[PDB]
């Protein structure tokens, strides 16, 4: 529930998806990711600790989780359509969204 | 952070949106809604208290917030395009997602 644990869950489940052999394994990992991002939403990263809760930076930080949550859902839908490799590929591409936030706020 | 508080935030800001006369009012209310939904993600509703956290019903409960969060985002994007009335209309139509969950799980 702290920001570290949420980030590990995100990281770990990205690796679970990469190594997965069926759609159920992918779905489970993706829902775990979504829950971690949702929980991360209310956090203040150390580098934005001096900004007000409703500053543009804090809004944008939260928006970074918003984008990720949408994209995790896109990958979930691919898995439900039986597109295992495509869902795995979509999950890998999530790193772009991971990195976008890290570059600004980590 | 309770399920009650989160539902009030959601309800109250839906009313703020309806009464809004500018884009900024609509944007702010929508982000507060998204934050409440994200926070509600980890909750177990009274009716699903005897179900396991990874039961289909619990996944579907969480999925209800997932759908809502995407739809709030859609309304947010309308506002950012300057389509204020359209964003207000989109926010009002969120109620069907509100009700979809209430019907199953409230
Ligand atoms: C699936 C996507 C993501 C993955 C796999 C991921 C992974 C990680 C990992 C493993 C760490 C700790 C290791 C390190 O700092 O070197 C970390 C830190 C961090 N992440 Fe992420 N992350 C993701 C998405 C995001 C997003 C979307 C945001 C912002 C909205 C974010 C914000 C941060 C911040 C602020 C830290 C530093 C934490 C601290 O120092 O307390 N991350 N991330
Ligand atoms: C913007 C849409 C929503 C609005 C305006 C809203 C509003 C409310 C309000 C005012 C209440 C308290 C009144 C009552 O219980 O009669 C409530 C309760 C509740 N809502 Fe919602 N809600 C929304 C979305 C959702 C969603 C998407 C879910 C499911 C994922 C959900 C699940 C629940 C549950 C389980 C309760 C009862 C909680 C308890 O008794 O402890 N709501 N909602
Ligand atoms: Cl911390
Ligand atoms: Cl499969
Ligand atoms: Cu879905
Ligand atoms: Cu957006």
């Amino acid at each position: 529930a702290d920001l570290e644990d949420n980030m590990e869950t995100l990281n770990d489940n990205l690796k679970v998806i990469e190594k997965a052999d069926n759609a159920a394994q992918v779905k489970d990992a993706l829902t775990k990711m979504a829950a971690a991002a949702a929980d991360a939403w209310s956090a203040t990263p150390p580098k934005l600790e001096d900004k007000s809760p409703d500053s543009p930076e804090m809004h944008d930080f939260r928006h970074g989780f918003w984008i990720l949550i949408g994209q995790i859902h896109d990958a979930l839908h691919l898995a439900n359509e039986g597109k295992v490799k495509e869902a795995q590929a979509a999950a890998e591409q999530l790193k772009t969204t991971c990195n976008a936030c890290h570059q600004k706020y980590r």
